[PDB]
C-alpha cells in the first residue's frame, strides 16, 4: 500500500485476540499500546515523548499482525496517549518513506 | 528518496540560512523545532504527547527546505527533545509511506 499523510496514518492492528487502532509512525524507535495483558516475561521501561518519559513493559517475540502483514517482535505496554507502531516492526513489514 | 527505517530517519533541512538535522516523523500532526530565534510575530502555544505538555511558539509561513525540496508552512519552536518535521510539511514536499 502507499499512505498519504493528509491525516495521521491510523491502521488496524492484531494481537493474540485484540484489535486495536495504531498510529505508523516513524519518529517511533519502538512499538508501546496501553493497557494490554500480554503473555510472558516483561522488563521495566522508560521511554520519551515530546513532554517526558513515560514507564513501560517491555515483551518480547510477540507476534502482530498490520495491514494484513504479519510481524513478531517487542511490544511496549503503557499510557501512551495514542497506540504507536514503531520502527522497529515498520521495517519488519517494509515500509519505506518516500519523496 | 527512499528512507529506510533501520535507523532514525534524520535528514539534513535549512531554515533562515541555518543548517539542523530534523526526524521525519509520520506520528508527529506539527512541526516543531529545538530552540531558535525566527522572526515575525509568533503565537504562544502548548502541545501534549507521551510525557505531557509543552510551550511552544508557532510561527506561520515559513520557509523550510527539507532535503532539497522546499516548504512553506507553519513551525512551532519550543524545547522538543529532537527537531521534528511533521505532516504538515511531509505532505507539501510528496512524502508517503508505502510497504
Ligand atoms: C521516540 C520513541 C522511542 C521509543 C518508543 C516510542 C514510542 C518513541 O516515540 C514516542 C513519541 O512520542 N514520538 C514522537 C516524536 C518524538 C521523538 C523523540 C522525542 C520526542 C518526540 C512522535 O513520533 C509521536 C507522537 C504521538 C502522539 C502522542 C500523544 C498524542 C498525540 C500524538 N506525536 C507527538 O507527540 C506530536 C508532536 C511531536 C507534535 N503531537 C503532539 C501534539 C498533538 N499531536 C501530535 O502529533
Amino acid at each position: 500500500p502507499q499512505i498519504t499523510l493528509w491525516k495521521r496514518p491510523l491502521v488496524t492492528i492484531r494481537i493474540g485476540g485484540q484489535l486495536k487502532e495504531a498510529l505508523l509512525d516513524t519518529g517511533a524507535d519502538d512499538t508501546v499500546l496501553e493497557e494490554m495483558n500480554l503473555p510472558g516475561k516483561w522488563k521495566p521501561k522508560m521511554i520519551g515523548g515530546i513532554g517526558g518519559f513515560i514507564k513501560v513493559r517491555q515483551y518480547d517475540q510477540i507476534p502482530i499482525e498490520i495491514c494484513g502483514h504479519k510481524a513478531i517482535g517487542t511490544v511496549l505496554v503503557g499510557p501512551t496517549p495514542v497506540n504507536i507502531i514503531g520502527r522497529n516492526l515498520l521495517t519488519q513489514i517494509g515500509c519505506t518513506l518516500n519523496f
